């Protein structure tokens, strides 16, 4: 502190077809996104976007942990390789591969993502949680 190695500092949602942006800010109160949420459109390709800075030592194996709860239940786990980086000023950019919405009524409705982003060591560089809701239009 106040600024330890990695500071993780923005999700975004990246689509081609969504009217607005959708964007967390991470350096922020992360109490406040448990109370909102992100509409897709469903069947929508898009990837998730890490926006980190690292500031001390390199760090490597970096990981990024999303797990998705419908009802409370957990339904999804995915784990993505995010790479090394060294310390420097301008924030790094990672980017999931394409993932699509679900589609259909029954895929429709708010999810709940429980986020992390650690590496080798398993250091938590951050933890949040988010929401997102699938409808058949924006």
């Amino acid at each position: 502190a106040m600024v330890p190695n990695v500071v993780v500092t923005g999700l975004t949602l990246v689509c081609s077809s969504a009217p607005g942006p959708l964007e967390l800010d991470l350096t922020g109160d992360l109490e406040s996104f448990k109370k909102q949420s992100f509409v897709l459109k469903e069947g929508v390709e898009y990837r998730i976007k890490i926006s980190f800075r690292v500031n001390r030592e390199i760090v490597s194996g970096m990981k990024y942990i999303q797990h998705t709860y419908r009802k409370g239940v957990k339904i999804d786990k995915t784990d993505y390789m995010v790479g090394s980086y060294g310390p420097r000023a301008e924030h790094y950019h990672f980017l999931t591969p394409v993932e699509e919405a679900p589609k259909g009524m029954l895929a429709r409705g708010s999810y709940s993502i429980k986020s992390r982003f650690t590496d080798d060591d398993k250091t938590d560089h951050l933890s949040w949680e988010w929401n997102l809701t699938i409808k058949k239009d924006w």
